[PDB]
């Protein structure tokens, strides 16, 4: 089993029945109190649950490393992202481009670079579903001239071109079985849809991925992502003068601040939380934040706020224009230890995607003030009741094990909104009833890339 | 690494933080609130944490059973028991008993079986310790004047003569190291004593035990309580009848309500109410994870009259009781056989529950929860106690370890720093324990999850001829 293992199972076990005890010896005090002392006490009660609460994360923390499990997640997350970058690899470089199938997308939808590049990733994803060589048409990009590969590796090494015998847009992948070189509009028009999209993940990675990650989805999603941004050596170089440069080190934690209105106390107070969790397992010197925003004032207001924080942030005027600063914003986010944002921003998600390809399993090292992960386009994000709800208020909708509940959002309160599609009924329920619905799709293996 | 273990993980972690998210959320409502409806509030609070809290029990449960660990812990636990048996049996078995070294316990010590049997554990744990066969002395107890052996086996097949070439007093291994035939008295006067008592463990076995059981304290007292009840085929047969006639059933929750002599002396009166509610909550985990079909007590007692208020007051519960075993214990009637008959009965029922709600300063129920941990893996959890933590009379100092600091919020709370040694006299039940920092010498009050067990241990004999 593991010494250690057992060590500390039990001591998360026994924590948390301590902390039961506690809350039921301090909530009974509590009823008895009004007014300012009722504050008081509280606002102490709740000092103290957070310091305990942090003891069984630090212990639960220890256990996923503990008696090698550490180690072979950090060997099977290799060996998983390596199998699928073979394959992408694979398919992208067929030896006769000329005889290859291609699905051909254009970068330049009307929006941010995030939301770009996450059109060229819906368009891998369905490149790589359809066993078709993804094609990328990037001139006129406003955000560099030369195009993608002025920045980026270009995507392909032996297939780059559009040519074939035959071209039509996209209307299926049965109906389009003999046609050559298919063009794939943005998502939001794309008809028929395949079901090569998020929140699927592939069957014959399903079993390994919940085995390493909490949230396979993600994982999938960000192969993709990896292959993209595969930098050209320039870029790579200026990022590694930029970390030095601004003193980027670890522990750091990442904030994004997209500008409903949230104040900056509002992501600083998870900030904060997360810096008290690390300092139970590490030092901490200097408590860094790597702030990305686009108010100008933000910066100052954070520095005289936060005087104890070391603030790091890019305002290059130059390279050693806009996309300079989202490429760097975007990876020194994703190289944090832990990501504060609201997930509506897609270069919020971007960044976390990125974070998913830096550790064997960094699925839980967010917090967002709005949304959950999504992926826009996305099939129906779906849960499974796993313990019945009997609502107390209008504003809650009933649950049974088994109940499929499409979740709109986590409140980060203790409720979750969605739908109980058994009962056509919206609303809030206790987040911890409900568990995660793995979706899986057959895709390709490419055998032949091993 | 397995994949339920890794779901289960994940779920405990997820569990946790979602606990969190909902706390911070429902105090800073409640803040707001005062008189009736702050009281509602915290109570319907109250209700949506303990069945939370319940979830994460529940996979914290599923996570020590999943993908082998459940028949591993057996597997070992079973392995320990039978190395120690082996070794005890050996001991207790010379070739010739009229050159063995022995060891002379008497089992008449002024007081109740459950102390009386523990005097003999003691005894016995220091003859093993010393390698010396334990010879135990039983007539004229006075639970039954024909001695132990009329309901137990004797504690050897081979050497029950008390006889050598020499005998004396105790007076310590190495002082005694030539003395054929040692006799030992009670605890409370022991000198020099020896270290072959509880709480530590030992060495030989120190790390396979911490990694099977939370409480390797109590493993080992167990083991000797084990070998000693080994049952006379008759009161085999008596036992195995009483559990048909009983309708004993799983799942069962014992529940041992003491009172009596013991009252204002030694413990305090506790309601019947009092141990319902842990009762109650335990039958709520264990609806989680099977099919509760009847909540069945095996409640023991030495109060005649509380099986009916328990019947009348939860009338929803299934109570399994012998009345008749209830009266025997009456004082006047207690030192009888009938009486030694009623509490072994009520210790073997309570020890064969799911769980355990007694009173830990009661000797009776200290039986029945070590005796519990020789029928299952690692069951040290398997209690609720309304007043002391585990111990056994005559131990040595039970310490802890700091390892979170404290800084007293009242002048009732002692600090602690990291490391620090700290002689735990009690848990509150309510988050807090009491004890001595003994690198200050103050007592008071620290937040019980800030420490952790020191398990001790001692170089015993391993009997390797046992093999
Ligand atoms: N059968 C039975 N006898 C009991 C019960 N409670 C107390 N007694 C009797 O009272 C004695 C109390 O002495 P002891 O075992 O040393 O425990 P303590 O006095 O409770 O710490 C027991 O040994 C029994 O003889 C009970 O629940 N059932």
């Amino acid at each position: 089993l593991g010494k250690d293992h057992e060590i500390l199972r039990r001591r998360i076990e026994n924590g948390a029945k301590e902390l039961w005890f506690f809350l039921q010896s301090e909530l009974k005090k509590l009823k008895n109190l009004e007014g300012n002392e009722l504050q008081r006490h509280a606002d102490e009660f709740l000092l103290d649950l957070g310091h305990h609460e942090r003891s069984i994360m630090t212990d639960l923390y220890y256990l996923s490393q503990t008696d090698g499990a550490g180690d072979w997640r950090e060997k099977e997350a290799k060996d998983l992202t390596e199998l699928v970058q073979r394959r992408i690899t694979y398919l992208q470089n067929p030896k006769d481009c000329s005889k290859a199938k291609k699905l051909v997308c254009n970068i330049n939808k009307g929006c941010g670079y995030g939301c770009q590049l996450h059109h060229v990733v819906y368009c891998f994803m369905i490149a790589y579903g359809t066993q078709r060589t993804l094609i990328l048409e990037s001139q006129n990009w406003r955000y560099a001239t030369g195009g993608w590969e002025t920045v980026f590796r270009p995507v392909s090494e032996t297939c780059t071109d559009r040519s074939g015998i035959s071209t039509g847009h996209w209307s299926g992948e049965v109906k389009d079985k003999n046609v050559q070189v298919v063009e794939l509009p943005i998502v939001d028009s794309l008809h028929p849809r395949p079901p090569y999209l998020p929140l699927a993940v592939p069957e014959d990675l399903a079993d390994r991925l919940v085995r390493v990650h909490g949230d396979p989805a993600v994982w999938w999603v960000s192969q993709f992502v990896k292959y993209l941004i595969r930098p050209q050596p320039w870029l790579e170089k200026e990022i590694e003068e930029a970390t030095k440069k601004l003193g980027f080190k670890h522990p750091v934690i990442g904030v994004h601040v997209r500008r409903a209105f949230h104040p900056i106390e509002e992501y600083m107070v998870h900030v904060e939380e997360h810096f008290q969790l690390l300092a139970r397992r590490m030092q901490v010197d200097k408590k860094r934040v790597y702030l990305a925003t686009d108010d100008p004032s933000l910066l100052k207001e954070a520095k005289t706020k936060y005087p104890n924080y070391e603030f790091i942030s890019d305002n290059s005027i130059s390279w050693s224009n806009s996309l300079r600063g989202v490429i760097l914003d975007i990876h020194f986010l994703s190289q944090a230890d832990f990501l504060v944002c609201t997930f509506s921003s897609q270069v919020c998600r971007v960044a976390y995607e990125i974070m998913q390809t830096l550790h064997p399993d960094a699925s839980a090292n967010f917090h967002s003030l709005d949304d959950i992960y999504y992926f826009g386009g996305q099939n129906a994000h779906n849960q499974i009741a796993i313990y019945a709800h009997q609502p107390r208020t209008a504003d809650e909708i009933p649950m049974e094990p088994g109940d499929i509940i499409g979740v709109a959002g986590n409140h980060w309160d203790g409720y979750s909104k969605g739908v109980n599609r058994k009962l056509g009924r919206t609303g809030l329920y206790p987040s911890y009833k409900v568990r995660e619905k793995i979706e899986t799709v057959k895709y390709p293996t490419y055998p032949e890339a091993e």
